[PDB]
This record gives structure tokens, sequence and C-alpha cells, in this order.
């Protein structure tokens, strides 16, 4: 999408994955879905160093909606629950410089089974863009044909040009296509500027595992089509919950950094370990997520239970990630020729290697004629900068 | 089995989960099946604090044989990579306070496919007897008929009663009679001190999931056979490892407690976090699983992608586990009645309740007609010790 938005991948926090649809402020009114959890979250973002590392966008997902529309047939946050609006809220998460994203539905209703945007979608845009809304995720429940989800993604995106408020597009256009026909997804990326591909994240290694395997058997695909102003979006980032891992968070940081996927963290940022919150802040890893070159990373080698993605850089540098899919004993070891990496050309004539994750190492200067080896622990990945001596 | 040993379940050390088969001591002589591998794992299980928390046994598992037999037709250890001898690495374990566990097959190969003990039962009884073993892995594959399963589990349970060696025997027998009939739990039990009833153990929370729903759907099959002398053997702990997140080693190291299972740690005790030797070391879960009773617990309720399992303690006691098995989300909070637990004996006509895990905190007295509230991790586990109480606050 051409809205000179999203020029490296989307970095925020987006509450779904920890927070889902809890509507519960009686029992539960510190994680239900309220105005006062974003305000804290925002917060947070400021105070904990997560905008200085880049996280931009606080995102409210599904179930933020009154149940109904209001008397001139807009869309209103529920009453109880987000007693300011949508539009004080912004105010305040603008005031300390982050960017409010929300959400609707092509459909007739939200997944949720809230208000749909079908037959609404130019007012629905220019609420939004009064609102003062920065970003909207345009989920694809309750939609009964493949042309009316076509038209509603086209049309949404164009109504939020003509709104003339920049407001990056997040579709998921391409998920709910794929069981029925094949996206294209030049056309994807004309409207979008990033796109659901896969089945939603949760908190496991087996979901981390199933989306990398989609995307690595799919890319010759999806890996071209993504670039600047539209990306692949492999969905949330999970660490900092209950069901990775280190080693599990170590390899879904490393690839999506790797995918040039968005970045939207779903934690409680209350409630986060030093060692995640290190780690989504890994200065090195986001800069390699964030390189302006914006070319998608791609799995180069399977076999023996060991995966190798790399991902090409600004400036003849290369990012290279070795994953350990075998989930019994111990670090094992994997070797490669540095002429097998970046095309042949990452380490021509040479390359000095910095192991980035799971900690930072300087491996030393590696000649054409060089092999790489490394011990991998099980389910984690180690990841790797190359620069070319020039 | 009746030789006095396993009164409470065995607790030690087994090299299998972690290290495997590697032989390649040359290009990975850190994890290779070596006894430097297990000199330095036993002066480790001394000083950093596992002989005290209860860790007792140094158990090595498959691929420390040489190819073949001596010419006396005795097992031998692999001249390379155990040149000093299991006499020697037996002299060495106790000298530091601590017991050998070794390994063997009852068919004509281990599983590795090193010599197996089918024809040699009385003959390599008498060699792990002579060199110091204190326990028998005895493993099934390479075996072709459950009568020669049977006939060898029994016959090398009786041979080494015929050395006069404490041995504790630790059996695979149920789990390999699964292809052809189920098992009849008195008659193993009758020869065996513990009992591996399912697959192995990986490192994964699938595994762990996996065991568990496999002991609680045969759980009216199984749980009744267990108590002091034999136990049922959900295989080793994986806490220390890689692939459990810190949610998940809490529920497999709490419903090892509950299972009254038997702790055999496999990791490397040289490389491992202070939060999982915290959590491995934990005094109070340790307590529960090593309860003089006893009694195996079993899964009390299910549902709502909720998990209820308790374990009958000595003097009136129970714990109680809640396991959250909903993958996504946050915390979520599950309320019981406390009449419900511990057979509405628990709290009759009071109890007090001690979380011990995710972390140990004092809830206090609860009435017989109260009811406990509690929030509960994704894939976590929270574990209660009820206390039978006649006061009231
Ligand atoms: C070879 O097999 C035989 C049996 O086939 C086995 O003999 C058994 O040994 C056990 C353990 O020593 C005996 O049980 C003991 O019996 C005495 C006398 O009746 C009791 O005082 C003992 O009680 C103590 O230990 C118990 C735990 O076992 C505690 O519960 C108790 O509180 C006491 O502390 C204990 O019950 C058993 O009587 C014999 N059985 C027979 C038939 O002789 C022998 O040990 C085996 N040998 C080897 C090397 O494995
Ligand atoms: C509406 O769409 C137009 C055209 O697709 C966008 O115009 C582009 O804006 C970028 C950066 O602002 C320029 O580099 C391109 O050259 C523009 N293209 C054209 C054809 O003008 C415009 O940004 C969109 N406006 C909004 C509010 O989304
Ligand atoms: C996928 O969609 C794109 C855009 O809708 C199609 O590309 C257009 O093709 C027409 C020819 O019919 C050209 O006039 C346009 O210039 C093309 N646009 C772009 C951006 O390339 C493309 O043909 C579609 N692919 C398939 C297989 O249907
Ligand atoms: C919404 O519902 C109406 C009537 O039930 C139907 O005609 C329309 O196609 C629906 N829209 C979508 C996107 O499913
Ligand atoms: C071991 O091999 C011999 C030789 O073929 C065979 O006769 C015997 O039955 C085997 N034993 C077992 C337990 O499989
Ligand atoms: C199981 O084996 C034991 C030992 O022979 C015997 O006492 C018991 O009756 C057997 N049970 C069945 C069901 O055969
Ligand atoms: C099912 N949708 C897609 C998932 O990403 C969430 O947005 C959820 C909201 O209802
Ligand atoms: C397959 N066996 C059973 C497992 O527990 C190990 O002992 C392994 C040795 O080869």
């Amino acid at each position: 999408l051409d809205n000179g938005l999203a020029r490296t991948p989307t970095m925020g926090w987006l509450h779904w994955e920890r927070f889902m649809c809890n509507l519960d402020c009686q029992e539960e009114p510190d994680s239900c879905i309220s105005e006062k959890l974003f305000m804290e979250m925002a917060e947070l973002m400021v105070s904990e160093g997560w905008k200085d590392a880049g996280y931009e966008y606080l995102c409210i997902d599904d179930c933020w909606m009154a149940p109904q529309r209001d008397s001139e047939g807009r869309l209103q946050a529920d009453p109880q629950r987000f007693p300011h609006g949508i539009r004080q809220l912004a105010n305040y998460v603008h005031s300390k410089g982050l960017k409010l994203g929300i959400y609707a539905d092509v459909g007739n209703k939200t997944c949720a089974g809230f208000p749909g945007s079908f037959g609404y979608y130019d007012i629905d845009a220019q609420t939004f863009a009064d609102w003062g809304v920065d970003l909207l995720k345009f989920d694809g429940c309750y939609c009964d044909s493949l042309e009316n989800l076509a038209d509603g993604y086209k049309h949404m995106s164009l109504a939020l040009n003509r709104t003339g408020r920049s407001i990056v597009y997040s579709c998921e256009w391409p998920l709910y296509m794929w069981p029925f026909q094949k996206p294209n997804y030049t056309e994807i990326r004309q409207y979008c500027n990033h796109w659901r591909n896969f089945a939603d994240i949760d908190d496991s290694w087996k979901s981390i595992k199933s989306i990398l395997d989609w995307t690595s058997f799919n890319q010759e695909r999806i890996v071209d089509v993504a670039g600047p102003g539209g990306w692949n979006d492999p969905d949330m980032l999970v660490i900092g919950n209950f069901g990775l891992s280190w080693n599990q968070q170590v390899t879904q940081m490393a690839l999506w950094a790797i995918m040039a996927a968005p970045l939207f963290m779903s934690n409680d940022l209350r409630h986060i370990s030093p060692q995640a919150k290190a780690l989504l802040q890994d200065k090195d890893v986001i800069a390699i997520n964030q390189d302006p070159l914006g070319k998608q990373g791609y799995q180069l080698r399977q076999g023996d239970n060991f995966e190798v993605w790399e991902r090409p850089l600004s400036g003849l540098a290369w990012a290279v990630a070795m994953i350990n899919r075998q989930e019994i004993g111990g670090p094992r070891s994997y070797t490669i020729a540095v002429a097998s990496l970046g095309k042949g050309v990452a380490c021509n004539p040479a390359c000095f290697i910095t192991q980035l994750l799971p900690v930072k190492r300087k491996l030393g200067f590696y000649e054409w004629t060089s092999r790489l080896r490394s011990h991998i622990n099980p389910t984690g990945t180690v990841l790797l900068q190359l620069e070319n001596t020039m």
C-alpha cells in the first residue's frame, strides 16, 4: 500500500492474544478490555523503554465496541469500559508520543459478535479518521462470499485513503481467502500495509512451529511480494507470556526479524520478566527486523531436524538464523560453508560474523573458504549477522 | 518388589533424555557417554546440593557397554569411553555418598544395539553385584514374545535377589506389553520396584501433556497398584533443559509429586538455571512426592480446559494440583468448594492451606463450608497442601 506508511514493519502492542475478549470488569477490573488497560499500557510503553526501542502503535483488538451503533449509525466504544470514548483515548495516546490502532470487521459482525462494517465502510473509515485513529486491523469473519471479502477490503482501503488521514491498514484478506482460492498477493499488497496469512497464534511452541512451517512451505509465493509498505504478518509476538521456553522465545524473536514481520507484542507490560523485556528490546535484532532495505528473508536449508534461514540486509550485510527442531537431547552441532550463505556473496572474499542470539558474541573473520560451526539448543535459534569485508 | 528398597519413590539422575547415545567423544566430548561425564555429574550432585535434596542414584542409561562380551562371557564397559571400568566408577560414586545405577536389556540387544542380557541373566546380575551396582534399569527391546519378555523380567528379578546385594529394579515390562496385551500390574509389582508405563518422554510440553493424559485416562488401572516398594514410572524429569516454559516445568514437578513418581532428573547439572535448581530442590514438593503413606494421587476433575488432581498424604493431609490447559490468554480463575477436596476429609472441620507452587504462600484457614479461589497460568499448575485441623483461625 503506497500510503507512505509502514516503510519498515510496524512495531507496537496488540491486546488480543494476552487479554482476548475479557468483558468481566466486575470480577477482573485489571485485565478486562477497558480504557484503563490501554492507558496503563501506554504509560509503560513510555516509561519502560518500549517506545524508545521502536514499539509505537498501541492497538485495540476486538471487543471494544458497544453492542450496537449509535443513533446516526456510527460505531461507538462500550460506554462502561470506554467511558471517555476512542477519540479521547487517542488524544491521550498521542500526548505520550504514541499511535492508536483499532479493530473492525469486513463482514456483518466481528469475530466476537459485535457490529461489523459491511454496509458502513465509508462512515466507519471517516469515524476512525475523526477519532484520530492511526491504524486499523480489519478482520474477515461473517463474510458470505469471496466477492464480498475482496470488495470490502478494497473498499475500506480506498475509504481510508479518502479520509486524508494517514492510517496503517492491516488486513486478514489472504487468511480468509486461502481455504477457497489462492490469494493474488500483488493485489493484496496494492491495498494493504500488511496481511495475515495463517491461523491465529496462541501461547505455544506448536503455534510457532506451524507458523514457520507454513511460511517456509509457501515462501515462493509470499517472500518476494513483501517490501516497504507491504509485509507478511505471521501474527503477534507472544514473548513474555507463559507457553514458550526461553529458547522458543528466542526462536520467535529471531525469525520474526528474519521474516521482516510486523512486531506486535501481545503480553502484559505490567508483569514481564527482565529477560523477556531485554529480548523484545534487543537493539541489534530489531535493527535487523527494521532494515530499511525491507527484503524478507527465507528458508535456505532444511534437514536433520535443522533449519537455516537467511535475510539480505542493507549494505552487503546478511542475517542468518539456524533452528534446532529436534526436541530431545542437548545443544546440537551444525556446520555450513559460509560460501553457501547469502547467495555466495555475503562472505566473498570474507565476512565478519557476529552472533546476536541467544547471546551476543563476536565470532571473528570468516574467509570465503571457511565453515561456520555452531551449537544450537533444542527448539532454540542461533542468529548471526554477516558483514562483508567490502 | 519386596526387597526392602524404594519405600518412597527413588530419586536420582539418569543420562538418557539429555545425553542419549552420543558416542562421538572426539567431536562432542562434553556430551558423549563417558566415565568422565558421570564423575563430574557425581561431583556436582554433591557440591550443588542435589544429594542433600534427596537425589541419590546416579544412573547410567544405554550405551555404556563394549560392542560385545569378554572371553569369560561377561559384559564389559566400553574400553575407550570407560577405561577404568564400572567397579572403579562405582567406588568413586560411593565415596561421594551416592549410589550407582546401570542399564541392561531383557532381549538379545539393548535398544541402541549393544549386548542384551537374554541367556546371561544370572551372570549379568552377578556382574552388576560384583561391580557394586545399586540400581538396574532393564529395557525391553529386541524381545520377540510375551513369553520371553515376562520370563526375562521375572528371571532377572530373581537373579538380582540371588546375589544378596540390595539393587533397585526398574522395569519397562508394562510399556513393552501394550503391543500384545494389557499388563497384569499385581504380577509386575511382585517383581519390580517401579515400571515404565508410557512412551519415552522428550523435552516438550506435548510430551508432558500426553503422559498426564495417558495416566489420567488409565488411572483406574494403575493408581491403586502403586505403593511402598512398587511405583508407576511416568519417565524422567526434564526440568532444566530447553523445551519447557517455567510454568510447564512447574506443572511437571507438581504432578510428578502428585503421582508418587520416581524423580529421575535428566539434565546437565553443570549448566542449569538457578530457578530450575530451586524448583527441582523444592523441599516441600519433594516432601509431597516422598510422603511415607505412599499412596499415588489421581485426577479428581476435568473440564473447561481445567484439571484438578489430588493426592492423599499421611496424617489427614492432601496435595491438590490445578492445571490450566488453555494455551492462550492469561491467568484463569478457578474456584472449588473445599468439601469437594480430599474426599471431604481434608477440611473437616477445617484445613490450613499452603500454596507451594508457583510460589509458596500461606493462604490461611478454610472451614469445611468455605470455597477456595485460585488463578492458574496457561500451561501452569497451582500446587496446594491442605492440613486437616480442628482450629478455625
Ligand atoms: C530376596 O527376596 C526376599 C523375598 O522374596 C526378600 O526378603 C524380604 O525382605 C524384606 C526386607 O528386608 C522383608 O521385609 C521385612 O521383614 C521384617 C521381618 O518381618 C520386618 O521387620 C521389616 O520391617 C521393616 O522394613 C519395612 C520396609 O520393608 C518397614 O515397613 C518396617 O517399618 C520396618 O522398618 C520388613 O517388613 C521380608 O520379610 C522378606 N521376605 C521374605 C519372604 O523373607 C529379600 O530381601 C530379597 N533379597 C534381595 C537381596 O533382594
Ligand atoms: C492515497 O493514495 C495515494 C496514491 O496511492 C497516496 O499517494 C502517494 O503518497 C506517497 C507518500 O505520501 C508518495 O510517495 C507517492 O508518490 C504517492 N502516490 C501518488 C500516486 O500520488 C497517498 O499517500 C494516499 N493518502 C492517504 C491519506 O492514504
Ligand atoms: C493480480 O492482481 C494484479 C493487480 O490487480 C494484476 O496486475 C495487473 O494486471 C493488468 C493486466 O490485466 C495490468 O494492466 C496492471 O498494470 C497490473 N497491475 C499490477 C500492479 O501489476 C495481476 O494480473 C493479477 N494476477 C493474476 C494472476 O490474476
Ligand atoms: C450481511 O447480511 C445480509 C442479509 O443477511 C446479506 O445479504 C449480506 O450478503 C451479508 N454480508 C456479508 C458480507 O456477509
Ligand atoms: C536371541 O537370538 C537367538 C538366535 O536367533 C534366538 O534363538 C532367541 O530366541 C533370541 N532371543 C530372544 C529373547 O529374542
Ligand atoms: C496376576 O498375576 C498374579 C501373580 O501370579 C496373580 O496372583 C493374579 O491373580 C494375576 N491376575 C490375573 C488377572 O491374572
Ligand atoms: C479471530 N480474530 C482474529 C484474531 O487475530 C483476533 O483479531 C480475533 C478477534 O476476534
Ligand atoms: C529406548 N530406551 C528406553 C529409554 O528410556 C532409554 O532407556 C532408551 C535406551 O535405548
